[PDB]
Order: structure tokens, then C-alpha cells, then sequence
């Protein structure tokens, strides 16, 4: 397991524009397009990102391309944090990919807000950041994809995904 595959599990793959969780339009592995309610919209947005008319559809390949350039994005953004660079960098392995996989799924706006688990996260106590985590928007809205990269933090194994 990595990154990769942690967050192929929990995005999925599609090559039709969908709509997410909150009803926004996406694409792939979990690549958001817009949060503009117009499918017009949604598909300029994506010939953009493709570089091509795709007619709301794509190739697998493509897909490939964008989630890597998201990894990419979502690490660099965590590099950049002054908040978050430090907890990442206190980190196992393990336990960084469940922090890159909240980035990648809400921003690093959303996740800087996590003051309280940020702080106990970096004083690696674990069942305290865990049971924090979970009182949140994030949780109650998508809980299974929310305890699988809980026990992640809570662990430090791999175990919730397999
Ligand atoms: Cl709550
Ligand atoms: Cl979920
Ligand atoms: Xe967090
Ligand atoms: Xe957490």
C-alpha cells in the first residue's frame, strides 16, 4: 500500500463526469471539476484539464494523469502549510498518507482546521487525535471512508484497507 492505492480505494475510478459526495462534478479518480452546478460548465472545465474535447468522457490513462498531478498537488500544498508541514513531517510513513489522503479529499484549508487532532497528532497520542477526528462535518457526512483513515492515524497500519 501507498497513496496510490489508499486513495484508488477510497475515490474510486470513473471516466464519465459524476457528481460527488456533496453533488459536485468530477471526474476519475476523485478529480473535482467544479462546484458550479452547470454540466456546461463541468465539461469546459474538463477540456481545459485534458487539453482536448472529451465530451465528459475520458481515457484511463488520462485519469492516471490527473490523479498524479492531484497527489502531487495535495503533498506540495501539505509542504507548504506552516500548519501542516510540521505535523507531516513528525509522521511514520503510514500516517502521512492518511494525512495526505484528507488534503487530497478536503483541502488543506479544510484539514488546517483540525486544530486540536493537528496538536495531538504531532504528540503521538494517537487514540486522543482519533477520537477528536471524528467530531466533525467530515465524519458524520462520509463516515466509512472518515474510520478507515481514522484507524490509518490511530494504527499507523494499513490494516483498515485490507
Ligand atoms: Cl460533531
Ligand atoms: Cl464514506
Ligand atoms: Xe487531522
Ligand atoms: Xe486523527
Amino acid at each position: 500500500m501507498n497513496i496510490f492505492e489508499m486513495l484508488r480505494i477510497d475515490e474510486g475510478l470513473r471516466l464519465k463526469i459524476y457528481k460527488d459526495t456533496e453533488g459536485y462534478y468530477t471526474i476519475g479518480i476523485g478529480h473535482l471539476l467544479t462546484k458550479s452546478p452547470s454540466l456546461n460548465a463541468a465539461k469546459s472545465e474538463l477540456d481545459k484539464a485534458i487539453g482536448r474535447n472529451c465530451n465528459g468522457v475520458i481515457t484511463k490513462d488520462e485519469a492516471e494523469k490527473l490523479f498524479n498531478q492531484d497527489v502531487d498537488a495535495a503533498v506540495r500544498g501539505i509542504l507548504r502549510n506552516a500548519k501542516l508541514k510540521p505535523v507531516y513531517d513528525s509522521l511514520d510513513a503510514v500516517r502521512r498518507c492518511a494525512l495526505i489522503n484528507m488534503v487530497f479529499q478536503m483541502g488543506e484549508t479544510g484539514v488546517a482546521g483540525f486544530t486540536n487532532s493537528l496538536r495531538m497528532l504531532q504528540q503521538k497520542r494517537w487514540d486522543e487525535a482519533a477520537v477528536n477526528a471524528a467530531k466533525s462535518r467530515w465524519y458524520n457526512q462520509t463516515p466509512n471512508r472518515a474510520k478507515r483513515v481514522i484507524t490509518t492515524f490511530r494504527t499507523g497500519t494499513w490494516d483498515a484497507y485490507k
